[PDB]
């Protein structure tokens, strides 16, 4: 399934997408693209939009 990712940060902000079998996959795969960023906050996922949000 397609998941989101909310970018709140203090300087990456924007919204990413991924591909993954279940939340805690596609949480894995946005971590990594987060650490990528040098994006350091905290996270929140939302189960009816499959969005996850970072905000630092
Ligand atoms: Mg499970």
């Amino acid at each position: 399934m397609t998941y989101k990712l909310i970018l709140n940060g203090k300087t990456h902000k924007g919204e990413l997408t991924t591909e993954a079998v279940d939340a805690a996959t596609a949480e894995k795969h946005f971590k990594q693209h987060a650490n990528d960023l040098g994006v350091d906050g905290e996270w929140t996922y939302d189960d009816a939009t499959k969005t996850f949000t970072v905000t630092e």
